[PDB]
């Protein structure tokens, strides 16, 4: 067969029969050949085996000549920044994700922090590591301890006015992953009032592996925004490339809605600016960003295609529904930090609340949300939806699976490249009724 922890963006699977340090030095090996010529960045997240196989990535690298520059336990997006702002020939972030605790994984990227993905590099790693049975050679290179997040922490402040922020009061929930230890950075400069929720970084993780999109979870912040009485909240996965929203009710925000928002946020600061969105959910952060004088450009989703068509664009924001938020700035990568660093800034600057920041339009496009389907024939099922509605003649679009607009209502059905599941998405224009009947006419079908 082939090495199944090698997905379509990044590796991941069962330590150690799918990944472990031998996979990971061959790895180091096969990545110096792809590169072109620099240093390679490496950081790793909370996991407690993470860290070995980070130091097995740089056996590797060093014996085929690559200088490492090691910046320690960080965020993927600090592998990112790091990556591009060093000049460096690529970098590897060792993370597990939320998988489970017997798993690790490692997400790759070249020159400027450009996705190394299953059709860019990524297999061909997998193939030369599946086929390498050579002895290990001994480093013939250096590997360098870099610490230093002084240029990583302006970088994030320069989106907002610091002058302009107010003492908010932020809860911020780092699940035990890593995002505590950014915060504490940052907050010397900041003059919110922070309320620490699940603060340390504990890769036993003491209160479940940080997933904020688990409804247990999610009551965390919730409770605490609630009973602290904060603005709003915070919270992050464990390699905190990802960040989850919780109004002034502890009401979680769904994603889409951010999108608009941050678009809006940004497009303050760089005026006619192309913003890049994905299939999914739509309606609302088109009229958003050209509301906010903006050009909108449709993208099919995925991190590697979002990215391709920024940096096409000259787009200065890019956003996924799943709570993925790139900026043009930031080397075309995605950050947990900058997205409520600039919401805050948007509270503070504007005197409303996030709530109010969303209210209307949360009213004006309601959505289903991203509802899975595994399903014994996805093509079967697909074509069972696309036959029951043949007779209102929608708008297609093949951008991303299907896109069907009717008018009052669109859905997106896709494949997914992570997973083997069909995903839904429905919107209205301003119709919770409709909403619902559809998302559930639909969902009968796909089941059917
Ligand atoms: O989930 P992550 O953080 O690994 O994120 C990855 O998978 C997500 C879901 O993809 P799909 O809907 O095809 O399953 C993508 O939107 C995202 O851009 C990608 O980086
Ligand atoms: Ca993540």
């Amino acid at each position: 067969m082939t090495l199944p922890a090698f997905k379509a963006y990044d590796i991941r699977g069962r330590v150690p029969d799918e990944l472990n340090e031998d996979l990971a030095r061959r790895i180091g090996v096969a990545l110096a050949a792809q590169l072109d010529q620099g240093p390679v960045v490496l950081g790793h997240d909370v996991r407690l085996a993470s860290p070995a196989l980070q130091e097995a990535l740089s056996a590797g690298l060093r014996a085929s000549g690559r200088d490492v520059i090691d910046i320690g336990l960080c965020g993927t997006e600090e592998v990112y920044f790091q990556t591009d702002y060093l000049k460096a020939a690529g970098g590897v972030m060792v993370t597990a994700s939320h998988n489970p605790m017997d798993y690790n994984g490692m997400k790759l990227v070249r020159e400027q922090a450009r996705p190394i993905s299953s059709d860019t590099g990524l297999f061909a790693i997998r193939d030369t590591v599946a086929a390498d049975t050579a002895a290990p050679g001994e480093p013939t290179a250096s590997e360098q301890s870099r610490t230093d997040k002084t240029a990583y922490l302006e970088h994030l402040l320069s989106y907002v006015d610091r002058s302009t922020l107010k003492p908010l009061k932020l809860v911020v929930n780092a699940g035990n992953g890593g995002a505590g230890l950014i915060v504490d950075l940052l907050a010397p400069h900041l003059p919110f009032e922070f309320v620490r929720v699940f603060h340390e970084p504990d890769g036993n993780f003491p209160n479940g592996i940080p997933n904020p999109l688990l409804p247990e979870n999610r009551d965390a912040t919730a409770k605490a925004v609630k009973d602290n009485g904060a603005d709003f909240g915070i919270a992050w996965d464990g390699d905190f490339d990802r960040c989850f929203f919780f109004d002034h009710t502890g009401r979680f925000i769904e994603g889409y809605y951010l999108v608009g928002l941050l678009a809006q946020a940004i497009l303050a600061k760089q005026p006619g600016g192309k913003v890049v969105h994905d299939p999914r959910l739509t309606w609302n952060t088109v009229e958003q960003v050209e509301e906010a004088g903006g050009i909108p450009v449709l993208c099919k989703s995925g991190h590697a295609f979002i990215k391709e068509k920024m940096r096409s664009e000259n787009a200065v924001y890019g956003g996924e529904m799943s709570a993925h938020h790139y900026f043009r700035e930031f080397a075309y990568a995605d950050s947990g930090m900058i997205p409520w660093l600039l919401i805050a800034e948007l509270v503070s600057q504007s005197g409303r609340s996030l709530a109010d920041l969303v209210e209307a339009r949360m009213q004006k496009f309601p959505c289903s949300g991203e509802i899975n389907f595994k399903v014994a024939d996805a093509k079967a099922s697909v074509a069972r939806v696309m036959e029951h509605y043949a007779s209102l003649s929608p708008e297609l679009d093949y951008t991303d699976g299907i896109s069907a607009d009717f008018g009052q209502w669109r859905f997106n059905l896709r494949s997914s490249n992570t997973e083997p599941l069909l995903r839904l998405n429905v919107e209205t224009r301003g119709d919770a009724a409709l909403l619902e009947t559809r998302t559930q006419e639909i969902s009968n079908l796909l089941r059917g």
